């Protein structure tokens, strides 16, 4: 969903400040008949303030839609507030405003930051600065890379000197939860975006080969790993390609070749190199020459440890 | 019910200020034996302050009555407070006090304003002025016409550039809910009491013909439309006539003839013109000459849109 | 129970101030082994402050007793606070302290005052003075008579220009509720302790003959009436006699002879005159010469009113 | 409701046998469009068998009606079965069938008989004959008078050598319960329809004067007494008159003048004598000359007994 | 789903008899690894009997599928029994067996027949013959047309001399309920497959224009009407075309042109005539010349009736 | 627990028949004071029949024990009945009786057979013979090997032409459930105790390497495989050794060396060969020379399949 689904621009003294929509202003708009030349303009509900443009009805769930979001939850408000607090720290101009709001973001990512922010144990609850950083990164207004300290969140299922592995709990979300109850995904952020020693890389591969053998280790090129079911890589390839493709309108970090699943590293390199989707994806469905194992015996050690 | 069922006059420095009754003072009075020459005077419960006049017992529900109100709900207090806050802004005199309190008002309307007032998203929650306006209008102390911004409330089921349609949720009320669970009524206020363009009138008629074909479009002459079941117009005609009739003690806006149901426009014009109830109502039960459709094809467009 | 079951004396600057016991200090004492020469002294639980004298264990309920009170309820605390706040306004001396605390009071009466005090609608919630008056009267430290404004409370089931009738809800109490679920008693206080006109006395007798025909109208001589089941007068006679009898250690208002039940007026007059319990009570169990009805036709009017 | 609301006639070998409707056949009919010349004919739902005539829709509750019965309860079936079992024992002819089914009966009475019938302790559960008698009487096909053994039922609140007093529990019914929760009525049947000794009449009057002083003792002339609130006699007078009036299409037992409320005895005698409703009812609203008490001191004895 | 998803053929004395699968045999098969040359053969679970062919896994719901059926409900068993009881009455041969079982049927239709069959009020509960007829028709083994007496079922919302209208309650189903909670569809069967008088057709059109104005009246050519939302006709056109198209492997009753929605009659005639899907469907999305209303004033009568 | 914890021998005509204990006879015995020379004799509760020997108190759970069984569940009765029905089919002699009853059996195994037996879908519910076979095997009175058809039961998580894999649900048991909620074990029985083709062995190894990589594939030498957590093999080695060791009072099937976990095959062979526990177990905790993979690429195929 676009950032325009949560807030609207109000110019305040040489600069724009962003404001959250009331779920009711949205509800009103969903029932509004609008002229085709006003679908993009902000809607006025008269009773509940400003509402998003009618052309965005699809993003909100109605009886006739479950492909949108649950805007009538407090969470919606919280996520909208989060976005505004970050955009306000930018002081945007009349030339960028629309470009900023038209940016599509991961709502689940924003909800997870709220879960971090509101938790007194989480550091984001204390560092207004780390919170703004984590948010700007998530909403596309930062050149910084997401790392552990600024991760979207979730439950830590493994931590190392170099990495932190999280379990994405998208099933519990209020705003836009995943409907499939078999959904399971993990994210592996770097604690520090610097070079990692072979020993700390070996610890992470052991945990993945042992505790997540049915998962493919991939990435979306933004700096962290994504652990997903093998019966899911195909969809991750499609979405990743789409994004890359939108370069006609864009760097991609392939990450450590000893950690990424062989085929995904292929599918991706063949993408950065230029090849077509069909060419790239074919590299995804073929048994490739097993490259020399960089860390042999990892699974065997674990097994023996477990046995003792 | 009269305004005297919620508050009592206390003269404070050249002016009367109104005060809410405690539900218990009312409960006490309901069990009081009063001399026939004191039925109109305010009752003193000794323990819970002043209570309404004994002649008003009928307005409150007891085991022996369900035709009154549920005064032992917080809502009662809230509605009473609402009324007082508006009457106090008037600074009434010893000559008008009784006339004001003897005014009969729609309790459901007042409860709905409280629902608006207490909602932080609703503008009334913020504009003490819009709130006083909406309330003065509702309690008969304003020459202004109810429009969207000051509507009684309910759920917005359709909004236009010219109108806002509301679903009256009287079934959920605390103070005096409607006992029939098949009750359904809508209200269509004008967003702005000025002339409306044929296109915006056409949008509203389409929504009514399509989404509310089983409803009759009428009005009570106070400026907005009332959408009610056809098996209900008879009662709306009776009540409307009664009111008009009380002119022997009074303007009536017939509204847009292209929107009002043909027969109701007849029944009403025949009322403003002077005719008797029997004469007027007969115009309600007869198949009349289908006046030329001002907007033909409206229902067909909708159907085609739906099909696509 | 004695006032000593709720508070203990702490001399503070030429005067005693009273303090509430913690239910736990009481619980501790109930499990304390005490020397026979300390049963009357205040007990020290070390951990929860001062506790009542061990000789009062009977007043508190334990697994081995239901004839006491439920001291482990907030109510206990509230009632104890109520008592202290009143005793503190007296500034008692080292000569009266024990006499005051050894005074036995009606706990149900004190709980009911708390129910009045904590209710924002009740005047006691506002007049710290009326509250202290109502409490001093209840705990035996006032020469004033209980009247409506200072009544113990309950639910008003009938109000007049002269009286207020209350339903004693002892079944709902927290501190010391009545165990019999068939218990029903009413109290009729005078709104003003002055002479009442025959018409206002007639209204009250009508309500009693009609709405409470199965009840005997009596009094305990302290100024108000007590409405109790006829199968209960015997016990009220016993308790009333006991009290009177304790004159060897004492005025009795027989109240309006047109309102009190004939036999009780007899039983009581024969008591003030001096006669023995046996002599008095015999007057209670004998069909006496029906004295000329002071207000004939009262029941018939009501019946006719009801019929219309 | 008419007997035709539960069963339909099926001629079986020189005689008609009656059959119960399925609640669904009724539900089907309620949604059927019928020609005006078939409103009286039995409706065929095709799927659920025969249903009552469309002209009887009013008798059944729909979303648009609560003035009918709850035909979708097992009770409906049970009551319908009860009626059929009795009508079948009659073996009705083609000349009487319609006359029988057009007979209006008290549904609450029939439900109560089912409650008796299904109770293994109740004698009706055992005597198929007493059950048929009690039912034939209730549905108008018997010259016998209802007495205790064949009463409609309810809870016995007092029994004598001559009478049995029942509390009508119409509030608990499934088929057609009374909506007012303040409803209270009693019925006093004779155990044996013969002359009663003054002592047994005196016992019954004592119980009524003492335990039911707020009730008027009346009758509907069919042989038993009806104990109802005084604020209800007016309605009982109206209904009783209506019935009597339908003599133009009829004996009335005024019962013991020492038990019936003076005014009702008047209102009724003035009815049997011929007078008009207005003339009769006026005798109901006037304080009449207190006829010499046939049993003086009854209330006083009770009071004294209670006191001991 | 195919009939092969519920039963398996067991040749018994010159003839095949069909047998129900145990849900557990199915559960076992879902977890079975099968050779590619056995996907069509019946699977043997050893412990729970025979199970459907592995090539049918898709038809059953697993954690990885909600596009199938809930085979672990009693309903599954019931529906399977229903099918077997009908197929057994046919006595199928070794040449037809596979052809019969490969037939795809509407599961919701079969569940609804079970709901009819198990209801003692429904005639199917009594006529083993009507039940077998209704079932053979539903499973494709009958040349007879579905009519009211043999309809799939649902709730009767309107009945006529010629038709019966049903509300399809697919949302309540156990075996394969519709996941969209906004689903609403009606079916109008003919009570008797013969010619209907214009008056009975007029009654049905009135009910549709008034009570179902937002619905399109269509058919699937098998003899009855289908009432569906206008935003659904497109999908009904697609499915209907697919079926017709499978003629390359087939009669279509267009029904009364005065009842079918104008465009659907077009889309369909253009299909029977031979035209392509694209050609046919285009006739669905275009405002056509309003053919002369065969029954004008129908909606107006209803309105007036309602008003009275 | 021994078979003597469920039944007692009653000689009936040249043969012993076994009888179930009532849980109450057991409860009685648990509270019995017995002479040290009667701990082995059957106890007589007088009121509830015969009970097990007092020396078996340990086997039953009391407030002072959770290391026993929950004999006060219906299950206990069922399991006891199961055992008796099997022992009765043997017709045991006075020389074997004690030897039979002193046999220790797996209670969880017996409960699972009851779960199979009582399930109408399970074949044991139908073949009294397969049931007796499955039971005799479980209680040590059969030379036959447990295979799929006679397995203890559980939930089938994978089935092949040669094997059937079950999930042991010991956490749900009534009689003697496993207290650790992290418990997970699987059992792989042979469908037919004959030689299996390499292809069917390859399918089973693929499923284990992929879906159960964290589990060790072992056996207890009685003919089937046991899938257990690696952090559990140590305990399985101990128990297996104990049993073998009791040969001083005994064949062991090591099963397919391509399926059993390398180390367990070692630990076990070193046991059959004669070595000591210390010698055997050491082979369990050492990284051994990876024997040539008999089926290489199995995990890779699965991964690719999943990806497609």
């Amino acid at each position: 969903a676009e950032l325009a689904c949560f807030c609207y621009p109000h110019l305040e003294n040489d600069s724009y400040k962003f404001i959250p929509f009331n779920n009711l202003a949205i509800k009103a708009m969903l029932t509004a008949k609008v002229d085709k030349k006003d679908m993009d303009k902000f809607y006025d509900s008269i009773i509940y303030g400003i509402a998003p443009p009618p052309q965005f009805k699809k993003r909100y769930n109605t009886n006739d839609n479950s492909r949108g979001m649950n805007f009538e939850t407090i969470m919606f408000t919280k996520v909208a507030m989060l976005i505004c607090e970050a955009l306000n720290s930018l002081k945007v101009t009349q030339a960028n405003v629309s470009n900023v709001l038209s940016r599509v973001v991961s709502i689940r990512h924003l909800e997870n930051l709220v879960i971090r922010k509101e938790n007194p144990q989480d550091i984001l609850f204390h560092s207004k600065d780390l919170l703004l950083k984590s948010t700007l990164i998530a909403i596309g207004q930062s050149k910084e890379i997401e790392t552990t300290i600024t991760a979207e969140g979730g439950e830590i299922v493994f931590q190392n000197a170099a990495f932190t592995m999280w379990k994405l709990t998208y099933l519990e979300h209020q705003l836009m939860p995943i409907l499939d109850q078999n959904f399971i995904e993990y994210k592996v952020t770097l604690n520090e975006d610097k070079p990692i020693s072979d020993v700390h890389v070996k610890e992470l591969v052991a945990e993945l080969r042992w505790q997540y053998n049915k998962f493919a280790v991939i990435t979306h090129g933004k700096g962290h790993y994504r652990i997903v079911k093998y019966s899911s890589v195909a969809n991750h390839a499609d979405r990743v390609y789409a994004t890359f493709k939108s370069n006609v309108k864009n760097d991609f970090n392939l990450l450590d070749q000893r950690i990424i699943w062989q085929n995904w590293y292929a599918f991706t390199s063949s993408m950065k190199q230029g090849n077509t989707l069909d060419v790239c994806k074919r590299l995804l469905f073929q048994k490739m020459k097993p490259e020399k194992n960089p860390f042999k015996g990892l699974s065997t050690d674990r097994k023996m440890d477990e046995v003792s």
